[PDB]
């Protein structure tokens, strides 16, 4: 029942553009350039991070899917999409970039989002879809309530997300709930808090038959395997993706919920990375490419290695004057200078690709 299984990935002509007309161009290492056309078609996941992204990239993408699949593609195409608009997002963070908030009609702003983009799934039932819920939203409750925005939020963000998991619960779907990673939930002591109120959302929802599991290590630079703990996962004893995930499956599933995993893997190639502490996650320096998407991992609990933060587009502006600045972009080991979230930054994706591994 694994989703990966099966179909291609689709690879799609946004990020391929920016690679051809953004980046490309500017490498002078004929080597560098080889590289960056075959990363240009390594297919990575597109987000619904706007509203307006709705009826535009999602409809674009389906249909440009459609179109290869009736073509004759084989095996046929999927569509790897995020959603990420919850009202009041990033509680904790500094800084945020999401439209809605919830003293100002943010649910029914965001249950208005997920009944479009029900619609539209449903009308591209042809093409098998894999979503990815809310980054950055659940695993606050587990260890951010102490943020005064995020005990706030917390019911709307529980009612939203089960909102989502049974209104997206279409028979061509599989979602993934985002579920932090190894230097957030992996931490013994948040272990169990974690499996708890994932496991209970589950429940909550009817465990629908879409939702096939959790995803981790979205938009950051974890290694899913590596023998020696890099010096700023100390001292957790699960210093990597598949340590976390191994110590919480059974945590999980001993509570009605056997999650499937994917895991980010887009900016792990290299490891250690170098970032000087493990929370720093704004555009980090000596980083690359990590393992190609694919739905062969080797490991009974994950059904996919993914790229869900396309490597090359930005985590957040380095300016500390520009209004949606959040500190964290402008620390010592943040690329710099950066432009705005959600932008190309040659410079970041030119460091990727020099530490891609396996290389290119
Ligand atoms: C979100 O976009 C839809 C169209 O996809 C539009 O009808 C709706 O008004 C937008 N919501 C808000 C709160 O602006
Ligand atoms: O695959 C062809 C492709 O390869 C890589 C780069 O050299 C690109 O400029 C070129 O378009
Ligand atoms: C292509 O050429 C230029 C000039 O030597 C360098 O800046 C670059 O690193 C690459 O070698
Ligand atoms: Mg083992």
């Amino acid at each position: 029942g694994n989703p990966f299984e099966g179909v291609q990935l689709w690879a799609n002509n946004y990020y391929r553009s920016e690679v051809h007309t953004l980046a490309i161009p500017q490498i002078t290492d004929p080597a560098l350039r080889a590289a960056a056309s075959a990363v240009a078609e390594v297919p990575s996941f597109q987000w619904l991070d706007r509203n307006v992204t709705v009826d535009t990239l999602l409809v674009q993408t389906l249909s440009e899917i459609r179109e290869a699949n009736q073509a004759g593609a084989n095996p046929q195409y999927a569509a790897q999409i995020v959603v990420y608009d919850l009202p009041d997002r990033d509680c904790a963070a500094a800084a945020s970039n999401g439209e809605w908030a919830i003293a100002n009609n943010g649910v029914n702003n965001y249950k208005a989002y997920i009944n479009r983009i029900r619609e539209i799934l449903i009308s591209f039932s042809d093409v098998r879809t894999i979503l990815v819920i809310e980054p950055d939203s659940l695993a606050n409750m587990v260890t951010n309530m102490n943020v005064p925005k995020c005990s706030g939020a917390a019911s709307t963000y529980r009612e939203l997300t089960i909102y989502a998991l049974k209104q997206l619960d279409l028979p061509h779907v599989a979602m993934y709930m985002d579920a932090g990673h190894a230097g957030w939930l992996g931490w013994p002591a948040n272990i169990q808090p974690a499996a708890e109120l994932f496991a209970k959302i589950y429940e909550d929802a009817g465990k629908p038959r879409a939702v096939r599991g959790l995803a981790t290590n979205v938009a950051n630079y974890n290694a899913w395997s590596v023998s020696s703990p890099p010096p700023y996962t100390s001292p957790n004893p699960n210093y990597d993706e598949k340590h976390y995930i191994e110590a919480f499956r059974p945590l999980l599933e001993a509570r009605g919920f056997p999650a499937q995993f994917i895991v980010d893997q887009g900016r792990s190639g290299k490891q250690p990375t170098g970032q000087k502490e493990w929370g720093h996650w704004c555009n980090a320096i000596g980083t690359g490419f990590g393992m190609r998407p694919t739905a062969n991992t080797g490991h009974q609990y994950v059904d996919a290695f993914v790229w869900v933060k396309p490597g090359g587009e930005c985590d957040g502006t380095s300016d500390t004057t520009a209004a949606r600045y959040d500190y964290h972009c402008g620390l010592e080991d943040a690329l710099k200078p950066a432009p705005e979230a959600g932008q190309w930054f040659n410079e970041y994706f030119i460091q990727l690709l020099r530490n891609a591994n396996p290389p290119f």
